[PDB]
């Protein structure tokens, strides 16, 4: 059994949030010890080095919610734009971690500049899906993935001597997909909103 | 050896002494919640160990984003529904910070409940806010606002510990807004989804 994993990410959160709200100095420590145990728990169980535990799991400040990931959906002609990364050789919609300082639209223009080289605005909310709920796998933390609209202004597409690594891809040639970055549904759902722009956009 | 016993056992023997001693209302509640899930995790058979799962941090760099806010946009006849926190006397939509282990509607859902005893469903993507756009608060934090329409099925007016009042208020009758979280503009584009269902989902 793997459980133990939501528990652990439960006590550490809570912990987390009585550092950032309890003004009590003796209940503040109890918080401390407890994302301390959390730390132990966590370092034990993954066989992860302790120090290198709390950088990665436990060195936020202020309240633990999920993390916010950005993916952008654009199309030209009936085509949808996809990326394949470094570790996967794997298809991806562009996009990642969103930044803190950048909203939920400058993140999607920076990524797809960044990915692909063109410029985009005119900008859609399209969906929020849960990662845990659509492609889930054994992980500290928790993620929520807000997928933008772009239309394309101006740019270029990126250009790749003996790999192919920027494409559009139609419905029904999609490639090889990074699960972890989008699910299948994930993309048939955009598709669903490209023949229907007024359709029901879903939340998880 | 198996290690989780002991560390569990810390656990609850804090978050014991925690809801014992505190006298803070949201301390306590932390408390409680610690004391609940060493209770769920001390009710397993303790001759088993956890499955050790490593490289769990392995793909994690402890990259952070901004955190997530939920707002629940709930209307009964036309009015919005507010609540009354203590703190300052000001009013905010049912939400709060997004937790981990929850989908953006469990968590919209959730805090209704907790904070109103209503039971809501029906969601509907309305906005996703960035908070340092709207109501810049001096702290350093960075927070998208997801705002989430539903409906009450269920429950009961219930008036909770963190929460002196619950009502609901029409467009030209708005109670004094906790402005950091809702502001005046927010509140209104939310009667504005409300006058035209089809209304274009905003985002920053
Ligand atoms: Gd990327
Ligand atoms: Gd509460
Ligand atoms: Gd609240």
């Amino acid at each position: 059994t793997i459980k133990w994993i939501d528990w652990v990410k439960q006590i550490q959160s809570i912990a987390q949030a009585g550092l950032t709200y309890s003004k009590d100095v003796y209940d503040i420590e109890r918080f401390q010890q407890l994302r301390d145990i959390s730390i132990s728990m966590m370092s034990h169980y993954t066989k992860t080095d302790w120090e290198v535990v709390e950088k990665l799991f436990a060195s936020e400040t202020g309240y633990q919610t999920p993390k916010v990931d950005i993916r952008a959906v654009v199309f030209q002609n009936e085509k949808l734009l996809f990326v394949k990364e470094k570790s996967d050789g794997k298809w991806a919609l562009p996009g990642g971690w969103a930044d803190v300082g950048y909203t939920p639209t400058e993140v999607a223009a920076k990524e797809v500049f960044e990915e692909t080289g063109y410029e985009v605005d005119h900008f859609k909310l399209l969906a929020i899906f849960d990662k845990e709920k659509h492609q889930p796998s054994p992980s500290a933390t928790h993620v929520y993935k807000i997928f933008i609209g772009c239309e394309i202004i101006g740019g270029e597409k990126k250009t790749s001597i003996e790999t192919e690594e920027v494409e559009f891809f139609g419905e029904n040639e999609l490639p090889n997909l990074s699960i972890a970055r989008n699910t299948e549904d994930q993309i048939k759902e955009m598709f669903a909103y490209m023949k229907d722009p007024q359709k029901e956009k879903l939340i998880d």
